[PDB]
């Protein structure tokens, strides 16, 4: 009985919260997996 | 009876909050996962 | 018996947390995972 | 019975905390994982 | 019954705290981990 | 790892709760919004 | 690791209560929101 | 590592609450919001 | 390493509490918002 | 390392209260936000 796998990354959580009560902002991004803008 | 795994990267836990009540901001960034701009 | 895992980075946890009430701030970042701006 | 594992890093726990009332600041960064700017 | 692990890091515990009510403050960072500017 | 965790907002491993209520008297009035185990 | 957490508002590992409530008085007048083993 | 944390607002491992009450008297008038055990 | 922390508001390894109470008079008045374990 | 905190804003480990009320008297009248083991 051997599992024999070579590379494992078994979990991971990520929690993003962003708030924004921002106004009059202007902002350039190329990619934002989770952005306020 | 063997794991036999090379790499193992068993658990993360990443939280991140950004709140901004800011205004008049401007600012590119290229990418931002979690970003509030 | 044996694990015979070579690598082991078995937990992290990473709590981040931004809160901004600035106004007129502008900055170029290329890259924030987690920024307020 | 081996756990037969050549590194190890078992935990890390990392807690950042910023928070601006600041105005009328502006700077560049390339990358910030947790910045307030 | 062996262990048999050449490094071990077992635990760290790192806190930042950052407050800032500063105002017309402008500096370029490349990388902040933590950053309050 | 192995994480437990109990909340209770009231726990009790063994209660005992004896109430003991006797009128002997004739024309008491009364209103309540809730009677439990109450006597008038 | 292992967390072990118990949180409880209130916690009895063991507790015994006893109410005793005898009226012997007539024309008594009463209002009560809520009366638990309560004698008028 | 092992990590226990317990928090009761209020804990009792052990308690024995007696209340007595006995009314001899006619004619008292009261209001009560909440009356627990209570005799008029 | 292992460590325990325990917090509690109120702690009682043991209690014993006892309240007698007797009325002996007519036409006594009285408010109360909250009796516990009272006697008019 | 093993690191015990034990924080209780009150502790009894042992406690007895005895409270004894008697009221002999016709016509007394009051008001009491809160009366716990009380005889008018």
């Amino acid at each position: 009985f051997r599992h024999d796998s070579g590379y494992e990354v078994h979990h991971q959580k990520l929690v993003f919260f962003a708030e924004d009560v921002g106004s009059n902002k202007g902002a350039i991004i190329g990619l934002m997996v989770g952005g306020v803008v």
